[PDB]
RNA sequence: AAAA
RNA sequence: AAAA
């Protein structure tokens, strides 16, 4: 199995490739909430700064905006 | 299991052929960077010269 | 076939 | 449901 490129964008109902069971946390991939168990991106945020407050991409002390 | 042939341009999904863990090196697969274990292609590139500054092909002197 |  |  090969991990579709596209997760959390990904636009095709029917791909293939694997998607993680657990939606993305809207919290970032930053999320230090206990208990947690949303799937926390390891892809950093590439906008800089960042203003989706929903954005589930991993971001660093001071890239939110 | 044998060597993906098509990674990392493998299109199927259901691949039964091994693919590396790590990315191909943005090198390409000429990287002299000590210490670096990102995958390095062996396979040659066909572009005559390749402009992609990511490609992770196989280069020569001559291929900038 | 998700605009480099 | 296709990253500003
Ligand atoms: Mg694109
Ligand atoms: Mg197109
Ligand atoms: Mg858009
Ligand atoms: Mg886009
Ligand atoms: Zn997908
Ligand atoms: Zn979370
Ligand atoms: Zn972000
Ligand atoms: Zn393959
Ligand atoms: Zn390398
Ligand atoms: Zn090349």
């Amino acid at each position: 199995e090969q991990d579709c490129k596209y997760w959390p964008n990904c636009a095709n109902p029917l791909c293939a490739f694997r998607h993680p069971t657990m939606p993305p946390c809207r919290n970032g991939g930053e999320c230090k909430v206990p208990g947690c168990k949303f799937t926390h991106l390891k892809t950093p945020c590439k906008f800089r700064p960042c203003t989706n407050r929903s954005c589930p991409f991993l971001h660093e002390e001071g890239q939110r905006g």
